[PDB]
């Protein structure tokens, strides 16, 4: 059983999501003002959140049992180790920001009650948390209980398409011979297009 | 002037895409985004879009012929055919700034175990094709995958989506007092150049702690 909630200043983003419940939160709901944003103390270009109503929302929301999700570029890598660790947990909570990010005091007072995680899915910038919290919901929710190496290339039929064929040891039958085709297959997907999984320098 | 379709048996996935974008990019003609269900393209009553893989295994494996019509009808010569895959080169923000000046994006994706490996193939003897992951984690299939990608490409489109090596680090804002925390005092002392000088040692520190690989 494990619960997801979601914050975020555009809950309509969320859209896209009986052993997991997924709950989405305005984070304006918090504001008692008729702004969640100001510009950086230091200087710099765009705006930052306030700490302030994150810390009123993550009050309502969180336990100390809960592991606090907050999506940026600067963040430890979620890989599918990650996922695998996540993937056991009772109660996760998605902080996603928007603008330049968040006060760095939000994810600092959080940790002083549950355990935080700052968490980047990728080496590119997007302009929020919540494609982040997508990514990350359905990375970890497929590996709940109850629901290294490249993957080489998958065929189905016909055999022969637009003058293409399927590969003809798949069609031999032979258990022995596939297992190793699709083994030299994925070393060598991985050599070409990852090879720092293997431990070499990247192009 | 850029056009992407996605190509998906989700297409309400990709809702919060065509939401995200401000009428004035639209209406200036800077950006169109069209979603397609893949299974206008199938060929049996079942509207059937996978099938067992060759070689035995889990899973399924999508159609090569429903695929095959969707692409020839959505692509020309001039498309970048775009196929997440956790098999796939990394998209990185050089990949983004690279197809940010692109006429067309085309963005197949795909469920189940994949798709058919001779789509891409073909494909790639009349186009460009970019078969790409987003991340060393593994999807459900594709759609999340587009999702990341359109946004982190159009936002480098100039007027697109409303916004205008080391990690960042912390940043702060007003109050300058919250829960026991003061922002640090540097960022309020005037003084510009110890303050890039110090939001340089924290962004060292953080790349140390969080990315080493990047060092
Ligand atoms: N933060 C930040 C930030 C900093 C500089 C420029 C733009 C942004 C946009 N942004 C605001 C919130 C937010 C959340 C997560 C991501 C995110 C994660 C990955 N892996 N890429 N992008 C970006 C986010
Ligand atoms: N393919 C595949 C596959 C292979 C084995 C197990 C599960 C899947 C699911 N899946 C089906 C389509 C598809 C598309 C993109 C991703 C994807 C990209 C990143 N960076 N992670 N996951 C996954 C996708």
């Amino acid at each position: 059983s494990m619960k997801i909630d979601v914050v975020t200043i555009f809950p309509e983003y969320l859209q896209p999501v009986g052993l997991v419940d997924v709950a989405v939160h305005d984070l304006r709901r918090w504001t008692h003002d008729v702004s969640v944003d100001d510009s950086p103390y230091g200087g710099g270009p765009g705006m930052v959140m306030k700490p302030t109503v994150w810390g009123d929302a993550l009050d309502e929301i969180c336990t100390s049992e809960t592991l606090l999700v907050v999506p940026t570029p600067a963040g430890y890598p979620f890989t599918q180790e990650t996922a695998w660790q996540w993937s056991t947990e009772d109660h996760l909570v998605i902080a996603c920001g928007r603008y330049e990010g968040i006060d760095q005091r939000v994810a600092d007072d959080a940790a002083t009650r549950m355990r935080v995680r700052e968490v980047s899915i990728g080496d590119y910038v997007l302009n929020g948390g919540e494609a982040a919290a997508l990514v990350i919901i359905e990375a970890v929710l497929r590996l709940v209980p109850g629901v290294s190496l490249l993957e080489g290339p998958s065929y189905t039929r016909p055999p022969s398409w637009r003058g293409m064929d399927v590969p003809p040891v798949l069609l031999s039958g032979d258990h022995a011979k596939i297992a190793a085709w699709r083994a030299e297959q994925s070393r060598q997907r991985t050599i070409e297009r990852r090879p720092d999984l293997l431990g070499f320098d990247s192009p």
